[PDB]
């Protein structure tokens, strides 16, 4: 061996709500934060099944504060994006179980926010602290619905992009637009724009998120003069990636994820197996953070009513495979395509 | 009725004359037409030649664009239509000019206190009518709306709905006005409240959407006609952009007018889309002024401004006598 990385995978449990209390589901999903173990009991109990339990780099039960998930679990990724590796954050599990409030949270809120705000401010505050390093710092906000593209950022909510690739290029998305932003208020402004953009169509929000992905890409270069004197450019993309609801797995089924499943248990049978990117946008475009150039960390976000037992199920299932899944992430050194070459 | 669309072009500054930047944008009022040249000349490439309901040059002054293109959408208003006038265009190419204009020259006044003018003398000289005017006064920036009126600077205004009558600013101010001196004076104190809070105050009138509202409420069975006159002065307006002129409320605007014009509306997606629902495809008449400059310097933005214009036009409105 030398000393290639496996994908980190955490779950997060959320609290009972108060709609699963009134209805008087029972509690069954249980954390062990000690042991980073969640535990899921059957509705009938023992008198019909064993619990079943999984183990994970970490979990996170109802008591976790955005914060403390973001300096444990989320920081060393973006860290290494701030030190040019390609880094992926995603948000895997059943619609109403906590992917937004893990991924956005309340921006604005420094105890509620997510990892994407998180991420704004430990990025700048990075970029503000550091000295004889040049920086930039752009962002792009895109949708997968019906495995088609739409730019949230883009004056034409009409336009579809496509998917290129290229040997010079890896696969990108042509034509996407990209603020380059200078501060946490202007990124922020950007998310702002992006998500106020996502909702140009009539169906209600809450069902369109729940059926579609978004995903919030940032880009940062960093140029700085080596021990060596010459100017050396650094490049990463951080992918923050808010899924489609887990439970959508025949329009019901969402194409993306289930190529993302299939490509999940692809890359950990233990055989030389094909791995499925083509079949998706998100695979993809996710082809690295599954299996490549990347360090991904997946969030599996389940609830702990018993009326959602299944689900849960499901979710702790692919989030058990995932974590074995091996990337092999290298510092991106030099690229042809970096702004900074400009200066 | 379709959304009436001018264009104005102001003259070339100093800067720009001192930086020996061409003059590139031509208007022809005979034709209604604004043309973009190539410096080139037609040798090289043939101009962008766009036609609109009205032109105005460099020269065209207030009360020519008053008398020709807004009096009539006041003169509506005054009989009970809804009726919107706004400024659109580049930061630096005349939307202020245009609305409110410079008040010690009676000349260069806008049509904010032209119309002022205009409805007073109009209401004086009335016969078997009554009139009552309010005013409000009100700004969106970043999504959200401060009453320029109040006392308190810091408080922030909802958009509700009423079954009939549609959406309304909750708990926004309104001043019964009797007489020019009476609205005139309602304008300097929101502009007065304007400024509260900006560190630039250039940059932030750039970066906000400032509308004064005139109800114009009529007696004459009897009949009561109530008309709103909106009067909007806008903010200014891989692909590679910045992420400083972000406006979130045109970023709405463009998404209802794209829809619009296309063959969902999207008017709950912003506070100005919401406010304008009736100016652009409802009940309401609209005049659109798109502002623009002459130099080569902005050429780009000057020709982005005029197929954003192009595209206004095709807007179908349905206004009616609010009776
Ligand atoms: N850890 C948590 N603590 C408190 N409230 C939460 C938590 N996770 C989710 N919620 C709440 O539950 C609701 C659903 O969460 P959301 O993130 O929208 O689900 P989805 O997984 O569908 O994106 C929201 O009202 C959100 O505030
Ligand atoms: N038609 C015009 N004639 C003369 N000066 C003008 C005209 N339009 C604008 N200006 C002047 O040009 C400058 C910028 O105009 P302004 O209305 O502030 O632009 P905007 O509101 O579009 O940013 C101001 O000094 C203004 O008085
Ligand atoms: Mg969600
Ligand atoms: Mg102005």
């Amino acid at each position: 061996y030398f000393q290639s990385e496996s994908v980190r995978v955490v779950v997060r449990c959320r609290p009972m709500n108060g709609k699963e209390k009134a209805a008087s589901y029972d509690k069954v999903v249980d954390v062990d934060v000690k042991l980073g173990q969640v535990s899921v009991k059957n509705p009938k109990g023992t008198a019909h099944e064993m619990p079943k339990t999984f183990t994970f780099d970490a979990v996170y039960d109802w008591n976790a504060k955005q914060f403390e998930l973001y300096d444990e679990t989320f920081r060393p990724l973006v860290d290494s994006v701030l030190q040019g590796f390609n880094g992926t954050i995603f948000a895997y599990g059943q619609t109403g179980t906590g992917k937004t409030y893990t991924m956005e949270g309340i921006r604005g809120d420094p105890e509620k926010r997510g990892v994407i705000p998180n991420s704004f401010d430990h990025i700048f505050t990075h970029i503000s602290r550091s000295q004889n390093q040049q920086y930039l710092v752009r962002a792009s906000y895109l949708e997968i619905y019906q495995e088609e593209i739409r730019d949230l950022l883009s004056k034409d909510q009409t336009k579809r992009l496509e998917l290129k690739e290229r040997p010079d290029t890896g696969v990108y998305v042509k034509d996407l637009s990209s603020f380059v932003t200078k501060s946490v208020k202007e990124i922020e402004h950007v998310m702002n724009v992006g998500n106020q953009n996502r909702s140009v169509g009539a169906t209600n929000m809450n069902e369109h998120s729940s059926r579609s992905h978004a995903i919030f890409v940032i880009t940062i270069e960093c140029s700085e003069v080596g021990l060596d004197g010459e100017n050396h450019i650094r490049v990463g993309k951080l992918n923050l990636v808010d899924l489609a609801g887990s439970e959508r797995q025949a329009t019901k089924i969402n194409l993306s994820l289930s190529a993302l499943g299939n490509v999940i248990s692809a890359l950990v049978d233990g055989k030389s197996t094909h791995i499925p990117y083509r079949d998706s946008k998100l695979t993809r475009l996710l082809q690295d953070s599954l299996g490549g150039n990347a360090k991904t960390v997946m969030v599996a976000n389940v609830g702990p009513a018993s009326y959602n037992v299944e689900e849960t199920l499901t979710t702790l299932r692919y989030a058990n495979r995932a974590k074995n899944i091996k990337n092999k992430p290298r510092v991106n050194e030099d690229p042809k395509d970096a702004l900074l070459r400009e200066f």
